[PDB]
């Protein structure tokens, strides 16, 4: 019907991520936070290369980073966007967990 | 807990499309199919570039495309990955409308 419903419809990665619609889906089901990388899986798996035993690592450079972060009413969010490294768990050679931005 | 389910909650740009997250969400209600153009908002908006008054256009290049396919178990569904061109309805320099893949 208009432009905003067809990018919600019809268009995959806006790296201004949709918070409202993507955290009250059953994935994240209404949590306080999520981070969101945009990336390719590449370079993000390539963090832990070389990495078998659980561990949690800093990636040496900066990515774009999505925060959706809840409001006071439920299940509503307010989008942080920013470019910084982050802390994931590599565990046989791949990340596995979200640990932080900034430091681990 | 592992890296297939990393992805799914932190990568952005993985060009696979949770077709099983996504299709169960108020804007798909569950529906048999629908395709999702894999890029950033502008160049499809531009598609519509310099169109005031309803009008189905045919994209002059190729996209990445990815359709959401239900299977014979309601609200489980298959991925189809694709290049190719598709038919917005363009209404004051925007598309409103997805008309359909290949051809208007």
């Amino acid at each position: 019907q208009d432009w905003l419903t067809f990018q919600k419809k019809h268009i995959t990665n806006t790296r201004d991520v949709d918070c409202d619609n993507i955290m009250s889906t059953n994935l994240f089901h209404c949590k306080d936070k999520n981070t969101f990388i945009y990336s390719r899986p590449e370079p993000v798996k390539a963090i832990c290369k070389g990495i078998i035993a659980s561990k949690n690592v800093l990636t040496t450079s900066e990515f774009y980073l999505s925060d959706c972060n809840v409001t006071s009413r439920p299940c509503k969010y307010k989008l942080k966007k920013s470019t910084n490294k982050f802390c994931v768990t590599c565990e046989n050679q791949a990340p596995v967990h979200f640990v932080g931005v900034g430091s681990c």
